[PDB]
């Protein structure tokens, strides 16, 4: 198997939808390196267009939880919770390649049911929206309302713009 | 025909659910009666379970907006939009037979979309819940709390249960 | 058109499965006739495996609603709703033909949703249940806990057996 | 029949999806009422939840083209495409009931394809929003930047409201 | 495999939905380590939605039946059967991460066939919603009205709530 | 395995549609190369009719990521995406069978939604596409116009007219 | 109308399937021949495979139930429910074209659902056919046990035969 | 495997649906279990909603055929078929969990064909019915009618509830 | 009808989708109204997105054989067919409302088979597109050569536009 | 494995559709056999229908790219890309079991879109088409025209047929 | 494996319907015997019911390929190309087991398209089914008249009957 052999040099793939199983791979990916060695980085490469809210976030809070830097490369795209994801990298460890797009948005989803339900998980959703955009403000320097504007509707990036953003640190020109 | 026949004897049937094809032959029923006579009574038999809420409401503006008064007779059931409907009929004039169930509740609905859209269609329905929620108060007598809280989930009562809510007048038992 | 020829003689057929669609109907003639001749008696043929119960309820207070007499006549089958309502007959004028089989048992239904929601569908189905076991013992002579046994599940009988019980009067023969 | 009786008095009903289909019809109507009478006001009452863009706009066209003013009157709701027509009626003559709603919005659409015909597509319907936004705009006394920024999502509204929005001039209460 | 490589790390993962399936798997691997050793602590990590209410009592009584103390962590998402399971982690150590979400809230499901049907499922659902209410209160403190009042309708909240509300006692960072 | 086997020899097969699970594998073997011999030259056999864009870009990146020189050869087909990385191949080392087929386009795509939505899907298509446009006119020493004006459709050659083109270095006779 | 006016020489045709609409059909026209004429008879051709048993035990109950003699023609083919109509047209009338087949059997059936449920329905599916047999014997001239014997399964008779056996009288050749 | 692991130290899980598959694999175990000691218990642990009956029995008559003591464990639940297996563990040793639920009932099924198929089929599960309830008595020690009175319909019970009934023998809290 | 009122007054309404059926209807009308009056004009009012071409083409020569004028209104859209249709009304008497988008473009079509069905299906598709475009010339006033490149695309206009480019001739505004 | 020893005498197998990921894999094991020895033959057993085109001429060149002489065997059929592959086999070395069929015809495929669309597919798969008669007619030494017209409709031949046809070298007898 | 063991007997096991696929891997394996062995025999054990023509016609020209001599030996039922194989068997050494059934017919299949492609498929099938008769008619000793006349339809055998025939040579009863 080659990915296995990739995960003997501390790199880590990410590529396409994010859900409860990729998370639960790249989770289990992230506290296995970990204890093979907690103090050497981690390379965590995104080619993803997203996907599950809450997975993204177990992913993340999981590159916080552990012990090694987790730096962040982005080759392809890093969309949606992509692009969150490639932010959350380790502060000057967070690259992309010169080709690789990124884009930010925010949330959807859907509400089924009584109007106390849809209530319910409509404030749910704006929710992590906020809180989405508090983390993606934190990462690039930008502020909150600055990023609640762009966030807006799909934001689509280059690289170096991505970098000029405060998104990514380096793009591996 | 049949319904032709009894419309003649202004009598009009609001069967089964309703949306805007049914709501635009109820409505024009309503029109067309106040044509031939402005100052007679009109029978609105109901058996419903109600249906599309701003359908609903068409026909309802229409009962307060045309001369005649409506009278409105239970039969068989008239739940959601249908008993809101029920209540609405001319006071003194709301009838039930005595076999007939009346159930009153919060609306239904879907939201869809990005987290922004989802909020608007959410706080749309909330405004349509508080909307009939104060009508079915000024219809029944009973307050804006209380409907609120009997009408959080499914109230099934009985036509004579049904008046001593105040929903209707008498039940032509 | 050969269903309308006989209902000029005051004939209205109860065909098939009932729900509101078929229930309006059926009003629609009860209502016209009595326009008609208020006092000449009526004749409902009844061939139906049941259906809707509040669409039968609205068939039953319309029967009682009107002046004239409803006199049922079961041909082919009369289960479920349509036992139920052929048994509401006029007193003394419950009929059916020699092969035809009259069968009565419980409500049927379905709940889905949360318990809060469940629990509501049950009690309304268990009012409606008690309701129709109440009306049914009254029509027959038998007693309520007489009914409740018999009914507990599918109860065939042919128009003899029926005459017997209670539900019909006599079989036209 | 209910609906030609009433294209008699000069009332014609527009609910439903809006499409070519549904359009051809309000249209021939419109022209034959032109016919009948050039001179007598129509009366356009609106229950619709939008459609096609073209159809709508041949409907509107076509109030213009022809000689009698056309009312519009919004019964249950008059959203999107519908919303737009109910702006459209003659000066003076746009009517809502009190418990109507209008919802305007920008329009939707879809693009399948190579670059250049996603483009194209993608051209031809900000023209179609710029459109429609500047006449919405002129027939409500709105800035064209402002139905814009208003439009951007769907704005939900109360019969009061979008006659203090300049979209209707009466509430007929 | 990874995950195999962390269970002898007697770290256990439930992820996705819960059902016979899945809770099978997290019983035999509860044993399995209350096999390898019934001293050592067991690190259950739970990022799941939620699923069928016996299959996650099985892992419920599983966890406090073996001998060794079984530590819940929330990742992501504790919602549903996913955030009782959580609160019935070992007292004391019951943790999350700082941006995961739990959500408590009051059975579902269905039921169809006779009125006798429909009510004994309508009881059963009822009592394991009493049930779990009471141990839910049990491990957080809070009293049954109160477990009651709240998951009526959906629970979510963020995880230094869920700490505030007595479903974790620490919450990593 | 033979996959496996050739990959011993530095050989890598890209086969069929390409997408961010094929490219995903592609990347992974090409890292894998790199680390086992940075030094020596990677062969990147290409038949595939093309496919996801990012996914394409993902690979082209890696490419000029690693350190060894990566040899492209097209046997069968390189189409779209396909054509694109074969023409990214380290210069002078682009190669052809005798009779693979080579066609260069211009991007696919697709949008629902809003006009703003689809105008920034649009934009962001066209953005790509002069991405693409600009590097195959720098791989094939031609004017970026040309390209353009070529791509426009689908533009198919034989591995000696893609010779021509630019698009590889030499036809193995 | 073609059916309609071989129906004022009082001939009412019975084609194909044999359900509650069919059946429902053909009794209206007996009732109806009855009104105008009470005296002179009635001929029911029959060119029918069968169909449900309740739904034919109306129109055999009708034949007889009406005072004008129901002659019985089978044409083409009469199976199963079909050819037991036909055997109880008035005797001595019952007719038969030379080429046609006739074919008797037991009731087919259904049940799913507790054991309890299939059992009731097993008596009842076996009380039809003891009811069947039965009438069969009746009109025949066959003892009980020679029609239970006999259609134990499919069997097929032609008209001649079908004399021989007592089902028909005449074979108009 | 995990569950091989458990089988070693002679541990059988039963989960989910019943049937041939299931039992089949259920049965190879249990012999297995025996070539290596047929002198140890088995530990048969039951989260099960039933399935097919003869499949059931299958796995039944294997508990009581191999030499060694089968017990059971209930967790999460034994409903059905599933129960029935619990109620059969070697006498004594019959455990469940706190909080599991067990619940027992009558055989289900179907039957389609001519009405001798029907009863054929009808007996043969009144004949399991039977088989059922008397086993499912003698292990209890509850009477024959007492067994049949109480599974007429799904009958729910509680770990301590089952025990008191005589379904288990000790509640393992 | 409300559409034969307006033929009786010489208008014929192509709406929707262009084929056979449609086409069939028009030319129909058309070749009522030549008897009908062979000296008045015909007005053919246009909302179409297109269709099959042959049928479009058999409208066309419908219109050139009869001798009355067949003069073309655009309301809402005319694209594809619609838009030749249109521009082909008599000289002079081709107007469109002002906001109607109309639109042109090459034909649209398949293939399945072997290559030399293909290429006959593909030059047959050719001659279509090359009998169209020069027909749109001639209509128009612009060079073939011209044509060809404007309609390589979709190309949308305005009622103003079209005026310009000399599809219509005036706008009734 | 039975395929992979048999692969150990240089024997590879070509069964059923030929496409992409077939292709590949046959592509794989003679780059693979030609590692292992470019100077023993290689034995390519072809038992095909037939598929895509560039699937084949991926194999086709593969087979003349590498140094090992490529002998084919025809074993039940060789049709279309079949037959063409078996005669690219190293002359002398074209071999096919007495009983096995070949056919050759013309390309088969299929275009949708624009004329502009379908013609540039028409022309690509002329050039197919033309390019697979040279080689056919270059392998079999038959002219250009005459493969022109034996392959206009499908032509089947048997072993010897096509051995004197020129397609193979010697019948294995 | 268990057929791999059997394979170290020379057993070889053909069960089911015959495709290239199934006949890929008999093929295979007769080959890896014949290198194993030239001299030991083979034995094919023959339950299937048929399948493809050129499938089934590859395995025949394998065993008459290859040194060794092919036993056939039919157990449960050998028919169409199955019988055909059996009878292909080393003469002498064709078996059949009593109980087996044998049969033999003309070919099936089916065409579609213009005239002249359905006359050669028809042209390309008879060529087969001569082609098959012929070697039927030489594998059982009877003449071709015979052999033609006899699978004109389905031939059902017994073995006794089989062996009679020709097919087989004895029946290992």
């Amino acid at each position: 198997d080659i990915y296995s052999r990739l995960l003997k040099d501390r790199i880590v793939l990410l590529s396409g939808e994010i859900n409860d199983s990729v998370a639960s791979s790249i989770v289990a990916q992230l506290l296995f390196l970990e204890a093979e060695d907690p103090e050497k980085d981690i390379g965590l490469y995104i080619n993803s267009p997203g996907g599950v809210i809450t997975s993204g976030l177990s992913i993340y809070d999981t590159m916080n939880f552990i012990r090694p830097d987790v730096s962040t490369i982005c080759i392809g795209q890093a969309a949606a919770m992509g692009a969150f994801l490639l932010s959350c990298g380790a502060k000057g460890k967070r690259f992309s390649l010169p080709h690789s797009r990124i884009m930010i948005h925010q949330p959807l989803g859907g509400a089924q049911g009584q109007a106390s339900d849809i209530e319910i998980i409509s404030n749910e959703i704006l929710r992590l929206k906020g809180l989405m955009n508090s983390i993606l403000a934190q990462n690039s320097g930008q502020s909150l309302e600055q990023i609640a504007k762009d966030t807006d509707r799909d934001f689509y990036m280059s690289a170096k713009e991505a970098k000029e953003y405060g998104l990514i640190d380096k793009v591996l020109q």
